[PDB]
């Protein structure tokens, strides 16, 4: 228990993710299916989801940006041709 506060509620067939609708305090709120239904990573990783997203379990993995760059201009023209005017 932290937050996501509603029963366990109501997934449809052909389902991958898990979240879901209701209105709890006024505001509509995500709430929680069966802890760990089957997500888009069931027939790839295997499919554990709860609390609003997806998820995956039996293979975990990270990355990092080992690229990058900046830009002082992102156009040559240096104007907007929307006003057309010089």
């Amino acid at each position: 228990d932290s937050e996501f506060p509603c029963p366990r509620k109501q997934q449809p067939a052909g389902n991958s993710e898990c979240s879901y609708y209701c209105e709890m305090n006024g505001q509509w709120k995500l709430g929680k299916f069966q802890n760990g239904a089957r997500c888009d990573y069931n027939a790839v990783k295997d499919g554990v989801c709860n609390e609003g997203l997806c998820y995956a379990s039996g293979d975990s993995a990270s990355n990092t940006q080992n690229q990058g760059g900046s830009r002082r201009q992102e156009n040559e023209d240096q104007g907007d041709d929307e006003w057309d005017r010089k």
